[PDB]
């Protein structure tokens, strides 16, 4: 892994980022979920590298990443992004994926950065803001968590971050998910909690969008729920929605190998080298 201090448009305009870059040529980003951090997408990372380079960042605040406190939006992180790409010198387009919080991240990117995408992937996501209750309880999260930790979020969140199947044939992955949780940094948790109460609604954004979308989901996924991601791709031009079966919230690591051809499969359509230099 690398550690790199970047430049970002976003405050304080300087952040140091914990990422992952693994393969070479055309360029493919992939944004964990809260709270979790990017060993989530790490069976995709090592397997797409084949064909595809996959960078991997920490979201501010999570991770091994510098964590900024007060609010980390949805619009900084993907200014972040767009940083570490500035960084790397993939100034060029990419395709941007994201799970969950990473969904909201991409939202972001989209709206502000739309000629830097070769397209999107959208993982058990949605792009309506937080309800007002949902909005109180990042809020109640947010005050807990920096001076409790995140143990109270994964007792609360794991039985509904993964499938029954999961939790019977993969507790190591369970096992995973929940160090990924307990290891988040608490001030960044509470950064990005507050930072997902304010995000704008990007219902409209969806069938403004000028690039080719993937949209993938668990079928179990009880957060995102599959009925919702369906009508959600079907708002979207240039889509492609696939259910994973035996998945919940975390498709990526509870079926990783559905996953990475899913996003294989896809990428070989979308993201071309002839695409790239013209
Ligand atoms: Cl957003
Ligand atoms: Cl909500």
């Amino acid at each position: 892994a690398q550690r790199v201090k970047i430049t970002t448009t976003a405050t304080p305009g300087e952040i140091e980022l914990a990422f992952e870059d693994t393969g070479t040529g055309l360029p493919v980003l992939l944004v964990h979920g809260f709270p979790l951090d990017r060993t989530m997408w790490k069976a995709q990372r090592e397997e797409l590298c084949d064909e595809f380079r996959v960078i991997v960042p920490d979201l501010r605040g999570f991770g091994e990443s510098q964590v900024i406190p007060g609010v980390a939006t949805m619009e900084a992180m993907a200014d972040d992004l767009a940083g570490l790409c500035n960084h790397l010198g993939l100034t060029g387009k990419i395709v941007l994926g994201g799970l969950s919080m990473g969904g909201y991240v991409a939202f972001a990117f989209a709206r502000k950065y739309r000629d830097r995408l070769a397209g999107l992937i959208l993982c058990d996501t949605r792009a309506r803001p937080d309800s007002p209750e949902a909005k109180e309880n990042r809020r109640r999260v947010a005050e807990r968590v920096r001076r409790e930790g995140p143990g109270f979020i994964a007792e609360e969140m794991i039985p509904r971050l993964c499938c029954e199947s999961t939790f019977r044939n993969h507790p190591e992955v369970i096992e995973k998910i929940r160090q990924m949780i307990l290891s988040a940094p608490p001030e960044g948790v509470a950064a990005a909690a507050l930072g997902m109460a304010e995000r704008p609604d990007s219902t409209d954004l969806l069938p403004a969008l000028s690039c080719p979308t993937l949209v993938l989901v668990g079928q179990f996924d009880a957060i995102s729920p599959p009925e919702e991601m369906e009508a959600m791709a079907r708002t979207i031009p240039q889509s492609q929605f696939v259910v994973i079966p035996d998945a919940g919230h975390l498709p990526p690591m509870e079926q990783p190998e559905r996953v990475t051809q899913a996003i294989r499969e896809w990428l070989r359509k979308v993201h071309t080298e002839a695409g790239h230099h013209h």
